[PDB]
């Protein structure tokens, strides 16, 4: 499994989100840029195939990440979805949460040439992992549970 | 609101599942059949301005209603999605998740004619949600709080 291999560290991919039973990795080849997928560490075939505890506290990963990730990129939207069957487009059969950044126009000029759908150079994930992470750590400062501005 | 209006039953809508706090409903301009809108009540613009407890919640109602279409129409995937924002393609600002079905091949014979994207017969809306609901009924039954075959 793509995903387990990567939470095991077996397989590269770029965390900007980690606790003990959830994960966010930049995708490898992003549809845009900042592309994220939101996993349970635990491996689920699907959406449907998780306990009810592991769709609750994925909900709220989901929220945090993808505030994080508007800040960072400054998004003016973003779409969240899941595949559940091939049918529907699903390829990696591990719950995954895709947090596809969009904007009206294009992108902050901080970031450099994007190719869509393709995988990045290196910089570009050192870049983007680095700036999520900062606005996700901030979002938890201010938000948090022990949030103090 | 148009899902306001709906809950408030000022604006024709045809439920597939109810509760205190949500609500499914099938969509009036369906992408697919048996496609359906899972909301919650209250009124969030979209999915990052909602607490935890109802985004937690809005999980295991999605679960279910998803469970309940693929078994109704028998699909062999499902598309589950939220807009955040415009440029992502949210043009009813009230937090809502799709669901929409998929098959490797052609839907069920037992429906008749569909026109994709386009708003339907009275018919579609008056045996899907019959259906759908009946498939939903048969899930609380066998693994329900209070299930037993
Ligand atoms: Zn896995
Ligand atoms: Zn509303």
């Amino acid at each position: 499994c793509t995903f387990c291999s990567i939470i095991n560290r077996e397989l590269e991919g770029y965390f900007v989100y980690e606790d003990e039973k959830f994960a966010a990795i930049l995708d490898k080849y992003p549809v845009s840029l900042g592309h994220t997928l939101v996993i349970p560490k635990k491996h689920f075939e699907n959406y449907l195939e998780a306990d009810e505890d592991t769709l609750a506290e994925l909900a709220k990963v989901v929220k945090l990440v993808s505030l994080g990730i508007k800040d960072a990129v400054k998004a003016d939207g973003l779409r969240l979805l899941t595949n559940i069957g091939r049918s529907a487009g699903q390829v990696i059969f591990h719950l995954h949460v895709h947090i596809i950044p969009t904007w009206e126009g294009d992108y902050p000029d901080i970031f450099k040439s994007f190719k869509p759908r393709k995988e990045q150079e290196k910089e570009y994930y050192e870049l983007l992992q680095k700036i999520i992470r900062e606005s996700i750590e901030n979002l938890k400062r201010k938000i948090g549970d022990y949030k103090w501005g």
